[PDB]
């Protein structure tokens, strides 16, 4: 027995499948029209500018500082039907082997939308700003061959910069698989050697063959035995991917990365994962120099501000420091007036010494077995390994010939915790920073002095121009900005919602259109119309939607994507002014109102008349 | 993104699919076997005694009546309405030369092997032997031309013995289609004219075309105009359906039954599905004489028997009597010494009066639109549609020929509300045979007498052997039962859990049988459908008699892993413990796992143990 809502339900997630009923079930379907900025050119002209600008920037684009390890064979590990390394991939001759990708990202899509509905010279101006193989080794260089100074650490500083909560950590005591089996990590992701697979497809071989495997020779204090009979189980892949790299950028650049075995990552994702639950940010404990974990949404705008205005004098009273890898957020008071500063740190990875990445996996792993001690020894084994993947894991950047960093400092990015690590680092150097205010050397709030104690004391280079202090709003009206420095990649500002204010996060127009422009068989029409969708509704919900011209753009898009993108498998709605600013606010969590409201009934080939009995006749 | 536990289980969904591989990942899994009795025949051997009973089965079965009884309408066309790209009626179905039209056609050893195997050939083959065309007609005849007598009913005769909760009546004044949508039928259901597909796929069909029609004639007082212009969107379907006519009878039988259009169907459903919601069974209200929506579980045949206990001196004090349709269970006392009568009607459906349908309708309709006035006029004209679909509807037995009911008297079996219409054709039986009995008439607890009363004052057939009165064992002792009577098809009997005593539903081994003989196209399906019967019989009280309880879980057992462990899913088995829980009030439980690390086996993962306190 089933409600004739339930089995229209049902005809609609069926017909959803098939993209050319959902054209004629949608025709003349009601559709609620974003705010639109008015279209400027053309059809034929957006993308005849669009071509040139992408031709023309097209045209533009056109190892022996890594210790030499031997070629490594393929593991013979076999699982029941079928080996654990596939035959035929990443193979040669015994060996394994990789091929350079130098990738492809989409980029004439995105310019064609702005062409049409902004500005053709502005549009024009802010495409114009790569990495092949040449940029993909030098950016390799220095992250691998950074000299760094070790940092004067223990686990007293530690718990004080990076408080958490014992009794929300993973009882880590009880069976592995159940505990690696909590984690989460992408599924589509690559599981690295020896799978070769998706974590997905490679999760049954890794989780009952290649684990197990793992543990026994842990347990038996055997693991270079492992290394040395089946060496595929340690290897990493170096490769270029293109991700969120610098945190003061939500742009993506492609950067070096380090993708570790699927049976490594997810053991050690056990604590890192952990630990990231029970770490406190700066919002809850003011003792915590920690933003990773931040979020902007239900209130956490607004929770910055409340806890930056609890600076004190410079000298006198503690400042406010909250540090998300390389991108911090400084409060300071001079005469009583607050100061802000968003400093970031060029490069970051290979500046982190490993004296702080063993501080970091000591005091996680004290953490859990603290609480936990009857799990002691084994998971002290897996912080030597977490040590190992971060800094000399063995990879395979080209061809057979694996490589290992020369020297230890410098981090691995792309290891579980790369975040975390990065984080500590700068937040042991901003406390000394405020311990030299306090011992009576002001001084170091001016940008000379400050990018020259960084540098020198703590091997850190401060980006030029993100040490500019600047007088803060500490009491906003309706529309104005916090500052105009950007912290985490955004600038806070606060918006009128009734007669109360929402603190949220915005960013100049010329940002917005940047980040669209930005790039990012792999090749399919109707995927590239929901990929410009989804992208506009994304830069939508993190803040374009406060710049009148930005909301217009993305607006616009919205808009011009046809409804059979818009409701397919499946998610269709559009974020309204309302909605965002219901998201960053504590109010409880909404659904995005619907692009076509009535799309439900007329996918399930219903189309609703209204038959009113109450004013009968 | 997604936890690696969540990537399994979606793992295991999309593998449940193939059913070749899950015997692969399952073939040495660990089962939990359910009590089972010995096999006492080879397979084979046991195969042939069945095929052979099979075939003389037949040649009992293997081994005439006009029409005229009914009034005969002629021809009726097809109807032209068209939604879109495709006419509401399907191109080359249910039509000859332009007019409506209807074709219907009026063996089962795979249950009988399995019991032929694992239990008594003899008392096999005895209750295997324990109709078409022919029969049909007769049945349909009887119920059209029955002698009815018309009841004196009132809504406040009605309120005393149906009482309901007029906050749990659904929103009638509401938006009708919203209505229409939150009625629950059965999606594979035949929708009837003029669809002629399931109410699956006929179901945007009638939401934007067929109903919006029927609303808009309603409204405007011209349904005559629709009549008589599209005269198939009226019009229903006579059929030999196996369903659960009588319910003192668990086992199913094949009855005449009348389809409905589905934009009728829907439309009126709308109120009775309401009303069956607020509606009081008789364990929530004393004066409530309504048994429908009765359940065993959770607590309910205890339930019955605290309810029953309650019942005073026949003349002094007023019994406790429960209807649920035919059946019917009544309990009075005889210096101070509880008894138990279970009548049934014969017939039934032909015996309801039309003075009655007509004002349970009115009952209904009222309910709704007195706690939502502002739709009285809509709900008043659904109900006189109502009134015309248990009574005159036109139905299409074989072939072209519309029939319709010489007689107004008289329900149609399959109209919405045919379960309530006949509860309260008994209700108002039973309730003036209570009033006879206080006022001073005790002859009618015989046998003889009442037979008489309810034939003559109320037009009432009771099957003889119903009216057993006995004594009842008001505190049954651990395996006792209530009475060896049957209410609603089974028998009330106490286990033991712990020093706690559970009211469960039991049958006789014999009668459990009969049901495993009785059934109604893809081998695997078959081996499926076994195993889903022989745990609903289990559910239904079949675990506690023990030869049952064997033969119910030998047939369990012998079901492959791949079949059990399929997307149907369920891969539970009925235990003891958990059936018995299941009639009491504990809080629900799922059902004991056949093979219970199966769900991970499915995902291609074999659990390992990696002890993480290791010494080191």
């Amino acid at each position: 027995r089933l409600s004739l809502e339930a089995m229209l339900a049902e005809r609609a997630m069926v017909a959803r499948q098939d993209l050319a009923g959902l054209k004629r079930k949608l025709a003349g379907a009601d559709r609620v029209l974003a705010p639109q900025s008015p279209e400027q050119c053309g059809r034929e002209s957006a993308q005849a500018q669009a071509r040139s600008v992408t031709s023309e920037l097209k045209s533009a684009v056109k190892l022996d500082f890594l210790e030499q390890l031997g070629e490594y064979p393929v593991c013979g590990i076999l699982h029941g039907d079928h080996p654990v390394h596939p035959s035929g991939t990443h193979n040669n001759n015994g060996k394994v082997s990789v091929k350079r990708q130098f990738a492809g990202v989409n980029t004439s899509d995105a310019l064609t939308c702005a062409f049409r509905f902004e500005d053709s010279d502005l549009v024009r101006e802010t495409a114009l700003k790569d990495g092949t193989w040449a940029g993909f080794v030098q950016r390799l260089k220095m992250q691998t061959t950074r000299k760094c100074v070790q940092e004067k650490v223990s686990r007293k500083l530690l718990k004080q910069l990076f408080p958490y909560d014992p009794q929300k950590l993973v009882d880590v005591s009880g069976e592995l698989s159940e505990l690696v089996l909590g984690i989460k990590t992408n599924a589509i992701a690559s599981a690295g050697p020896p799978y070769w697979r998706t974590k997905r497809d490679a999760l049954p071989d890794m989780l009952d063959c290649v684990l197990p495997l793992l543990y026994d020779h842990i347990v038996r204090k055997d693991l270079t035995t492992l290394r040395n009979k089946h060496p595929e189980l340690f290897l990493a892949e170096c490769k270029n991917k293109t991700d969120r790299y610098e945190v003061e950028s939500l742009g993506e650049k492609t950067r070096p990365y380090f993708s570790h075995p699927f049976h490594l990552s997810a053991l050690v994702s056990v604590l890192s994962q952990s630990f990231s639950g029970a770490l406190k940010i700066m919002t809850e404990d003011s003792t915590s120099f920690n933003a990773y974990g931040f979020s902007w949404t239900n209130g956490g705008a607004e929770d910055l501000a409340i806890w930056a205005r609890q600076a004190g004098e410079a000298g006198k009273k503690p400042p406010r420091i909250a540090c998300y890898g390389d991108d911090t957020d400084i409060y300071y008071r001079k005469d009583g007036k607050l100061y802000r500063i968003c400093p970031d740190f060029k490069q970051m990875d290979g500046s982190v010494d490993a004296t702080t990445i063993e501080a970091v996996v000591d005091y996680v792993v004290d953490a859990h077995v603290k609480q936990y001690p009857t799990a002691r020894q084994f998971w002290e084994e897996v912080g030597k390994l977490w040590v190992e993947m971060a800094t000399q894991s063995p990879f395979l950047i080209d061809g057979t010939k694996v490589y290992r960093k020369m020297q230890k400092d410098g981090l691995m990015t792309g290891v579980v915790g790369t975040t975390l690590f990065d984080t500590v680092k700068s937040a042991l150097a901003y406390n000394d920073w405020a311990d030299q205010l306090m011992f009576g050397s002001l001084n170091l709030l001016e940008e000379k002095y400050a990018i020259e104690f960084f540098k020198n004391k703590h091997g850190l280079v401060i980006k030029e121009g993100t040490w500019k202090p600047a007088l803060v709003n500490e009491d906003p009206g309706f529309g104005e900005l916090w500052t105009e420095q950007k912290f985490l990649g955004l600038q806070l500002k606060v918006v009128r919602r009734e007669n109360e204010k929402v603190y949220v996060p915005n960013l100049p127009f010329e940002d917005w259109l940047t980040m669209w422009v930005t790039p990012r068989s792999k090749e399919t029409e109707t995927m590239r119309e929901r990929t410009l969708f989804d992208r506009a509704r994304g830069l939508l919900v993190t803040g374009a939607v406060f710049d009148e011209r930005a909301r217009g753009l993305m607006g616009a898009v919205i808009n011009s994507t046809a409804p059979e993108v818009v409701c397919m498998r499946i998610s269709d709605g559009y974020p309204s002014y309302d909605w965002v600013v219901s998201l960053y606010s504590r109010d409880h969590p909404c659904d995005m109102p619907r692009v076509f409201p009535e799309a439900a009934t007329l996918i399930a080939s219903y189309r609703k008349q209204v038959m009113d009995t109450r004013v009968v006749i």
